[PDB]
């Protein structure tokens, strides 16, 4: 029922989901000038060489990959949080122009496509127990400008054609998210919220400061996506990102000055 659209977009989110209009809600815009460095942070650990990709899926809001997460093996640690995290799937957020996409802004600026990791607090158990904790998530969320292609993210783009529409899904193994990160890890952080409903305020966000580049090639391919379902009328998958929330009662704190 929710969407990106007129009449189901972001802005009527709150009816069926009032905690939109929370006090930890997310996307923010990061106020780098505001922003308290905070020289207790640790430096953030990506564990990531024993990741297992499994599936890729379009879910009718974006695609994700799926990772197997019954144990271990491509963990994040360190940084703000306390514990370990497990990778269970990563997505991105995405424009119909070069100009907006992400749903993070940095002093207002927008970048092309936001790249979300998500990860869950292994004390819980679950990822659907850890989505009812304040401590539950931990999601990793990069930006991406369009630039220089970037080959790590070319197998993910070539198999797109193959879920095009929703509910389409195709077998994704032996895919290495390590092609995903950006040579620093600096990070801005602060605690939030998922940004597509059910909106739970569950998740520690760490924002890398540095961002990817990828292709305008690159880019053409998730515009190419369809929200709807194999036999409707097309409608791109474009423009599916939330607008940035009031940040209200928080601190961002930056891991480097
Ligand atoms: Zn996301």
């Amino acid at each position: 029922h929710w969407g990106y659209g007129k009449h189901n977009g972001p802005e009527h989110w709150h009816k069926d989901f009032p905690i939109a209009k929370g006090e930890r809600q997310s996307p923010v815009d990061i106020d780098t000038h505001t922003a308290k460095y905070d020289p207790s942070l640790k430096p953030l650990s990506v564990s990531y060489d024993q990741a297992t990709s499994l599936r890729i899926l379009n879910n009718g809001h974006a695609f994700n990959v799926e990772f197997d997460d019954s144990q271990d093996k491509a963990v994040l640690k360190g940084g703000p949080l306390d514990g370990t995290y497990r990778l269970i799937q990563f997505h991105f957020h995405w424009g119909s122009l070069d100009g907006q996409g992400s749903e993070h802004t940095v002093d207002k600026k927008k970048y092309a496509a936001q790249l979300h990791l998500v990860h869950w607090n292994t004390k819980y158990g679950d990822f659907g127990k850890a989505v009812q904790q304040p401590d539950g998530l931990a999601v990793l969320g990069i930006f991406l400008k369009v630039g220089s292609a970037k080959p790590g993210l070319q197998k993910v783009v070539d198999v797109l054609d193959s879920i095009k529409t929703k509910g389409k899904s195709a077998d994704f193994t032996n895919f290495d998210p390590r092609g995903l990160l950006p040579e620093s890890l600096d990070y801005w952080t602060y605690p939030g919220s998922l940004t597509t409903p059910p909106l739970l305020e569950c998740v520690t966000w760490i924002v890398l400061k540095e961002p990817i580049s990828v292709s305008s090639e690159q880019v053409l391919k998730f515009r190419k996506l369809n929200f709807n379902g194999e036999g409707e009328p097309e409608e791109l998958m474009v423009d599916n990102w939330r607008p940035a929330q009031p940040l209200k009662n928080r601190q961002i704190k930056a891991s480097f000055k």
